[PDB]
């Protein structure tokens, strides 16, 4: 399970590159590869944070069209799922991750950059839920984690539109949480990804945890689960 | 029929209140709304709307000499009605502009909330009026201006009730444009045409998707999206 | 009743927290921040009320003395009287502000969050600090801090621990107004003062709900907010 995606560590840091020239797009293989990619950095202790990474050229265009074109109702309902189970797993790594995004991050690649815990983006990269410009709409929750930080307004906006914004506006809009020159994104995730390797990391998984349940679970559970994470890391 | 009006032009509608002088909105005005709301979405002449209460304003909100004298049962069908209308609007599955004029006051804050933009004036007062008096607002206003504007500016400005200019919304968040009072329906029908040319099935789940964000459980949100998605999909390759 | 007073000056309640030098909450402070919060709701006699740790500090958290000597079960009811301590605070049926000096870290930003309005002296430190003892916020912490900064901040701010001053809260959000440290209390009570006059059931009612809007599921919520309009039109509430 790994084609177009892999896992590279280094000094107690992990990039998962994806690679699919010459525009990072993810087939429904590239999204089976990201599932796996995740559960892997999930369960490392080598790995202690996590750089997401398509080359200095380019994030990721997003979804692969031309192979969506070719499915069938069925095949295209499997390949969503498989989407969204991609999408969620990386969300979900229990370690701090970073997007370094260059390039473009468009349609599904916007909503991978979304579930980093932060992006740093270079000053040239172009934004853009491009979906709707194949006459279809954003999967793998993209519209939900865009919403949750623009609002609807400007989550309609941009997605009805499918218009392309630069990383000065995403900047400002809040959906990136850095911009750096071309040549230094890499370089300015990685150090973003260091400044968490020596915090205890059951903690920062608890806190993740919780915190990314803030808009999906209901407040009873949320309760639940905060105080069942607290007390855990309280009797190690 | 009596205060809610659909006029279609070249494409577009505009959905119309009109009942002077306040267009303050009785419960009848939110059955005529809920009537327009649906009217619109299967209008076929129709690709955007936007809504408008004339040059001279938006809406007061709720008729307080009405709601004054419901008692409890009374008052619930008029929650019911006015929420009905609300998320009527919400709902409407084509992209819809609000065009504020002079005031948009409690409920008719609300109103424009439900539109997917707004554009004002730049001299339109705006207030969640309900509690001077006595009352709150209704409609889900208080989730729509919470969800915009965070807790601790929904209850300043719902505890208080006060008046805040255009450019403090614009700021806030709850417009989206700012232009002056003699242009405010011509940009409205401007953002408006903007979308006549978007694929209408892929708008209408896109919208639809946006908008459960905070209303469906994250099972349900998800299993929606897919299934529009899907839908789409098949749909274009058929024909 | 030993930590936690209640001041009442026409109108206007102040619930003090007192346990010098740092407010540190035990178990003890946080049933009596419980007993405190609901007595202040039941007074019609009372119109808003201001939360204040003294000119000092507001709270520098969890006592974590306290906590350290107790095993997972004792721990997990610690847990339990956090939240109840919180949330009575957020559920108070009246105008809140809280007057923070100082410090407000780990369960003692939550507390400040759980107050509609925060008045900060400039001077003042705020942080999540409970993942320095190895630990993560509790009382609901992490959800009120997300719902104000979003998760990509909430985040930094929770995992790293870090000290943030006035100003960034300011930018942030998480605080409203920010004074000089010889006026917060002041300032605290002269927003608290603006709201005497306001409907009182209409106030609290609209509390709930705002309040409701990240705690209750849709339909909870629209069930919810119609009972509470409704009975604004009850025979005894007119």
């Amino acid at each position: 399970m790994n084609e177009f995606v892999s896992v590279v560590a280094d000094q107690g840091l992990a990039t998962l590159v994806v690679s699919r020239p010459p525009t990072n797009a993810m087939t429904r293989q590239v999204y089976r590869e990201i599932v796996a990619a995740a559960d892997e950095l999930g369960r490392r202790d080598d790995i202690g944070a996590v750089v997401l990474f398509g080359g200095h050229e380019i994030f990721s265009a997003g979804d692969d069209m031309p192979e969506l074109r070719t499915l069938n109702a069925p095949e295209a309902d499997t390949a969503a799922r498989v989407r969204l189970e991609a999408i969620d797993a990386v969300a979900a790594i229990p370690k701090p991750t970073v997007a370094a995004v260059t390039g473009y991050a468009l349609g599904a690649g916007l909503t991978l950059a979304l579930a980093a815990d932060w992006r740093v983006s270079g000053d040239n990269v172009k934004f853009g839920a491009t979906e709707i410009l194949a006459g279809l709409i954003p999967g793998g929750g993209g519209m939900g984690r865009l919403t949750r930080v623009v609002g609807s307004s400007r989550a309609k906006e941009l997605v009805f539109s499918g218009r392309f914004f630069d990383a000065e506006e995403a900047l400002a809009l809040g959906l990136i949480d850095d911009m750096v020159a071309p040549d230094d994104v890499y370089d300015s995730a990685v150090a973003w990804a260091r400044r968490y390797l020596e915090c205890p990391p059951r903690a920062l998984a608890a806190a993740k945890a919780v915190i990314n349940d803030v808009f999906e679970l209901e407040a009873t559970e949320r309760a639940a689960a905060e105080r069942r994470r607290y007390v855990e890391l309280f009797a190690a």
